[PDB]
C-alpha cells in the first residue's frame, strides 16, 4: 500500500498503485506519481 509521499503508480512501477486510505494516487511527472 502505497504511503503519503512515495511513488504510486508511475511509468517504471510495476508494484501496487493503490495509495492507503486518505491519498489518492497523484501523478505528477509521467514516471513519478506521489500518494498524496
Ligand atoms: C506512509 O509512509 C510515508 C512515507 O513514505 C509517511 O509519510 C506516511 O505517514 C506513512 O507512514
Amino acid at each position: 500500500t502505497q504511503s503519503h509521499a512515495g511513488q504510486c503508480g508511475g511509468i517504471g512501477y510495476s508494484g501496487p498503485t493503490v495509495c492507503a486510505s486518505g491519498t489518492t494516487c497523484q501523478v505528477l511527472n509521467p514516471y513519478y506519481s506521489q500518494c498524496l
